[PDB]
């Protein structure tokens, strides 16, 4: 027994997340019934924990595992047993885990940042090259400078984004099967036909995606091939336990995966981190003087953008606000007990909210809605399992380093050749299709006339 | 003692089967462990058999019977008492047998062939129809067209999956409940929340199974009959034992289990033959010669099919280095020592790898991977139970001769009006439904520009 | 006369149907001969009557005009036959060059890959179940798309091995559907249909894109093939002694493929339906194709030679057009039926449907169906059946669209009884061209070759 | 007087209707000869062809610049700008001697480093791409040109390149010259037939003009100490009147040389890119050339300037392929033109540049060989022969900044890019109002030089 929202009889407590915002809804909701609350749709039910006294329980691995939520399970047509949308049980997690881990690595991320160059670069002086009267869209230029960087760096493919003034093909179907995986969750009845086009855009939005990877694979199979991308470790890297690479099958499977995580969560993330710092011009200053001090060159190496780190602080603290993907869910291996008083059978699935657990008092202290970026000076204060918005323990991101060396990069080399004016007084405005992102965020930012 | 693979305490060797390609990972344990291997999976105990020596003993009619592996047992519940899933001790399998099995002779062959080559002339028309630019999926249009063959000439129904642009609803259902008879062998836990959609999937797509099996008796039943035919055989025929029709319900089992398990197989088979012949430009050589001298007229006839020597080598060699059905499981029917060196128990089940049998280097020579169709230009040199890909005595495929055929007769037509070229130089992948097809394999066929 | 004016929105917010054409039927019906139908920043008279219709058709002071919604197909057809004016210079050049691919002696060219297209479609009707029941309009789709592509391209699209529509086919319907939509939008500017400008511009690629395709799969082939697609690319008008722009090539492709598919299909889908509710009408024609028709493939001179069916084609003609309407405008400043003034450019709109109901040209059972009507077409006085088009300004597809109607139907008909077990109720989908909904039937062989 | 065959009332205009005006009036001019006459309702034009019969023609004592009807029709939105004033015009003299200067050689310098910026851009472009794409070569070089006349003349940058589509200005733009060349073809434009047109063509405008008021708002907001063309006109006080222009001829200053700026180079830099592809050992010698000539990773004023023979291809270019298809001239009194041809006051007067290189009496035989070594020494050419750029005082201003950009931009395409004609192009010319190649393709293949 728990609190939960009002049931409408035979359709249970599904039709509250009836709107554009679920996922923000449901933070109204969990500040009422409390941490936890059950949610139980028609069959399938869950719980939502927003304190962590009890989601410190559900992290621990050996108690709980990471659960597929039923958007993931929908996003699994498109996505199939890729590391994001694969059971930890299907050999696949393991050994696509085990094989593409080594991309990741310090000795990687070398490699990366010069190719993330080409892409921050690529941002920068568009904005140089715009008029006094033009307003730049934030997230949609971070979306184009995200998923070039990945496409780049991991996969050696120019998407050119920023040579298209609307949203690259890949783009625009992605949104629209996110979006309709958001909206499967809401229909009481998928099967009735009157949702029967939607179907039809999907199959035709994945042969865009699908599409896409081939152009990725047509390509590299006949490029001059002298580089190490994830790609190759795709393609040719074994796994150590299996001894036996990756079917085609998970090979395209996890190329869509990368690119629709590696760019959607970090283009969230840079987006949120101006709002927060446009919305505050008092947070700028020293950030800025960080990058004309740390950065003694325009154009910078590994080391330099590894030198510099109080962006560290003012990136970290936008997640901790409002995490670019909101949350996760658990289950329950054995008749385990939670945080005390609450018991699971087995299989009994957990949701977290990454923002509500973020939102704490207990941890955070009561001014929690501050957006303050003190709080991440010291990596220490803070236990570990308070704070996470990248996932948990061995289920956490894979590529947060890459994410947050590219945020790093590209922010503060913003703050480095621009000066930002919020010129638009902007009421927030968070689009949710299975990820957070400002929507219709616009700024323009007065050039520093800073040469390289 | 007996080898084993590596058991993760309580599920033991179960784990490993998750993966997409257990047959294979089956064949990577068979190269270390040995002729035999144990495999004991939380409720089941099963040893695979690698090695001719153990096969010929497992195979002998006095010696050992057939058992209903685990994934056939889930089989059941749409093919039943089909023979392929009824049991040995079984009834209705008995009954089956003796009444279906005139159904397949030489004049029942005749009866079949006039009719197969209409839907081979579909195919042939499909591939020539296209444009230049257009690409063929070979394991998609292979089963295209052995749905076709099978349901005109065995039931009388035009299928007409060619006229459709994805695979036939029945072929999507089918393999999505293959789906599920194999990935829950894989499972550990029987029972969970998540399964439930699962299964609700799978009573969805059986019950389309059996929806198209409702049209074959009602269309028969309203439209003109009595012209002899498997179903017609199914209907009318009786058993010389007993006396007796088979029974209704019984019958349209029956039709499940030849429905799957005709096309299936045959198409794996055309696919991987033409994946070998493309691999290999002289033995496509021998046989476009063959096609042509043999086959003078625009039709092939009933004979002309049987004269053609080589076509037939190269699906046995096709059929040696990756068998479609990719393996049989047997009980002991008594007491009995293995190889004079392992004691087994009656009713013990052994699973025989056949792919690995195929690959035993002592018999097939020290290049077993070589793909040289003159292997069997001497078939009766081959070693007694060295090659069984259809099976094993009288459990062994009433209508093998019928799979040959049906292969035969269109690969013979496919390489005399066709020339394939292959432009990936197709990395080899095997998707597994239970039985080995490759998938990703595309190549074009240009057009000859013979008739009919 | 004029039906009912909503505001400055003038009578538009009347077109704001499903089937906007049929809406103009029924007001000509009540309001009489000729109305006009005002609309927000554009005027046209709409024309029901033979007497003025056949005054309004001579070429001393009449022209072409293009309709609004050929002004918008204009955004994808472009400068083609159908988008252009007859002072357009595209006009008078590629109609001169692509003219001499619609002789008679032409046509016996494309009469080859029509019969194979035709096969094609008569064993799609050959393999079916006792089950199965056929979808008339959208497999119709499927024979005259491609037999254009064939025939006028040598371009397989391979529409019967698709029982989902082809993305040709979807693109282009929601660009023609985008196309009616645009009539009855009180305003364009509105930023509520950027998302349908969109869509449009994605549907437009698609057809582009498959333009391309044609160009490319023709580049490299052996060059032995006599269609539309040779002519536009190599041909040269004598007068004018130019070939065609790379640019314009493509809206004439696009223009023959729309032009080509719908309109034809049209025509077989409708005359199927009259032949199936009358029975002694179809008896005739099955009959008739079977007496004529002795050959398993339909010979050329067999074809022509076929007058029964020819009889029910242009009398489901009659009844229901599939271009549903032509515009014209006044060459000069003249009068009209003696009590109606118009200055020059003022445009009419000549209602083909209504016209053909004319009761005092047609006589009184206009509603009834008959293909013995036609028994005599000179009898019939001069521009009493006008479904396509006047003059030059006529189709130039005319005996294209006549000679697949006629092969195809005749082929049907001998082949097999067609039984409407559905009874289905006439419901006409309006797409810019008039296609019946919904319409199956099931068709048991004879069993012939 | 020799007159194509006169097929009506219409006089003799249904030869132009074929839509390349020049290309069948080039056919006419082999076949008709030196010069032929041409005459539509209400107008009566010469259209010459032969380099001495044109010899007078060039003469300013006999002939002037007088707007062609195409040109009137442009006029509309060109207003009194420096293409379509008259000679006899305020301010033709007025904004001549103010613009005339602002593109000196001298001040070309101040050009070159903007001038590579958006050529920087074009090679980024082209190095970025993926290996299955392709370059539309002139689709890319009008990005390139009039990114390259806004940016340097009037400090707007377009971001042509960040745009997958052309920019709004070009389609509007595209459309209004197609509308004034249609207006050329017709017998009378009264009807409404197509005065649908006219709202279109006047909404075009619209864009344009209303493009152009972004150009005035960018350099008064921000701070603009950036010496330009714009900057020019904007003080420019003409000596002999003493005063400036007024901003009705401003903006019509502005728009003519977006217009006539980087249409008709963008043309030319197809066209010589073509050729070169076309011949092999042209284009190694003048790539070579590249790769001795430029050897920084941003290209010097002076390295454009020592190119000799990348100008001479790009003359060879421009004397077979003038981008600019013909100008029309005006009569002063009665003159006997020839020596057989007379002609009274105000006889109009339009010179045919294609045609004119294809004579015999001067390039000798082989006309149409595309040969870069017609331009060896520049003296050898009979003066006046040569007339791609106009004539005398009313010959193109933007010669000089043509060129550079013109021998800059493929210049460096040369040092980066090694080409090929995957298509084998089949020639086909596109003449809204100015001559390119259309539908024009080639794959360029990185020589991984930096930049
Ligand atoms: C902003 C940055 C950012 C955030 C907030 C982020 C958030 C998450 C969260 C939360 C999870 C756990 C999901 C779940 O249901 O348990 C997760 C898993 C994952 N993430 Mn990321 N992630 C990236 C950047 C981010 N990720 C980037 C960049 C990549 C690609 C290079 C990436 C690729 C993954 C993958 C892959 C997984 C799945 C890992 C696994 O299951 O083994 N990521
Ligand atoms: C390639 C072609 C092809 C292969 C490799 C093939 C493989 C097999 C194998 C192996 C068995 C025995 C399984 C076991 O566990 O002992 C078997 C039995 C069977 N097969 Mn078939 N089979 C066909 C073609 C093939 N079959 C075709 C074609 C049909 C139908 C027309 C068919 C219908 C059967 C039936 C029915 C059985 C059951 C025989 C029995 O149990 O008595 N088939
Ligand atoms: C049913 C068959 C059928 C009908 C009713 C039909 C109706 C018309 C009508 C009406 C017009 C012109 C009326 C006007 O003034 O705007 C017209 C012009 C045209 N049609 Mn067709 N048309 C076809 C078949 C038909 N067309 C077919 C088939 C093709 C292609 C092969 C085709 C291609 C055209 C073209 C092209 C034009 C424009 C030609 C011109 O006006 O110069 N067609
Ligand atoms: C190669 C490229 C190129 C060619 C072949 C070219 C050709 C011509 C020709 C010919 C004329 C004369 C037209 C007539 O009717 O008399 C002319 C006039 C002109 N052109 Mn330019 N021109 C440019 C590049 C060219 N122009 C560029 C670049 C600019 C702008 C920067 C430009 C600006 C003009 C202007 C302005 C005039 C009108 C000068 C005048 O008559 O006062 N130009």
């Amino acid at each position: 027994e728990m609190p939960q929202p009002k049931t409408f009889g035979e359709l249970k407590n599904l039709p509250l997340l009836n709107t554009d915002k679920p996922v923000q809804a449901l933070m109204k909701i969990a500040d009422e019934l409390g941490e936890i609350f059950k949610f139980e749709a028609p069959g399938r039910v869950t719980r939502y924990l927003s304190s962590q006294r009890l989601i410190k329980e559900a992290c621990d691995e050996s108690r709980f595992d990471k659960n597929l939520s039923q958007a993931l399970k929908f996003v699994r047509d498109f996505a199939g047993d890729g590391l994001f949308t694969s059971w930890t049980h299907e050999k696949n997690w393991k050994k696509a885990h085990n094989i593409l881990l080594p991309s990741f690595s310090q000795q990687a991320m070398k490699g990366y940042h010069a190719m993330m160059v080409d892409i921050a670069v690529q941002l920068v002086q568009k904005w140089e090259r715009l008029n006094a009267d033009e307003h730049i869209e934030v997230p949609e230029d971070m979306t184009r400078l995200t998923l070039d960087t990945i496409g780049l760096c991991g996969f050696n493919y120019r998407f050119n984004s920023f040579y298209r003034d609307q949203p690259h093909p890949f783009i625009t179907s992605m949104v629209r099967a996110l979006d309709e995986a958001m909206n499967k969750l809401q229909r009481a009845n998928p099967d009735d036909p009157a949702y029967d086009e939607n179907k039809r855009q999907f199959q035709e939005d994945i042969k865009v995606m699908n599409d896409l990877v081939d152009k990725i694979i047509a390509d590299r199979k006949a490029s001059g091939e002298q580089s190490d991308d994830l790609l190759t470790h795709m393609l040719n890297g074994k796994d150590p336990e299996t001894g036996e690479p990756l079917d085609d099958e998970n090979i395209r499977y996890q190329i869509i995966t990368f690119l629709i995580a590696g760019h959607e969560t970090t283009s969230g993330l840079l987006s949120f981190a101006l709002y927060f710092l446009v919305k505050n011009p008092h947070v700028l200053q020293k950030a800025a003087e960080e990058a004309a001090r740390v950065l003694v060159d325009p154009v910078p190496s590994y080391k330099q953008v590894k030198q510099l780190k109080y962006v560290g602080m003012v990136l970290n603290e936008a997640l901790r606000l409002w995490p670019t993907a909101p949350a996760f869910s658990l289950y329950a291996k054995e008749d385990t007990v939670l945080g005390g008083e609450y018991p699971l059978e087995k299989g009994d699935e957990l949701m977290v909210l990454i923002p509500q657990l973020h939102r704490d008092k207990t941890i955070w202290g009561d001014d929690v809605e501050e957006f303050r970026p003190e709080r991440f000076e010291n990596p220490s204060a803070i236990p570990q399992h308070a704070f996470k918005p990248f996932g948990n323990g061995q289920r956490a991101c894979i590529g947060q380093q890459f994410a947050l060396h590219e945020a790093t990069l590209v922010l503060g080399m913003m703050l480095k050749h621009f000066d930002f004016e919020d010129h638009t007084n902007y009421e927030l405005d968070i689009k949710e299709t299975l990820t957070l992102k400002p929507e219709g965020f616009v700024v323009k930012a007065k050039s520093k006339k800073i040469p390289l």
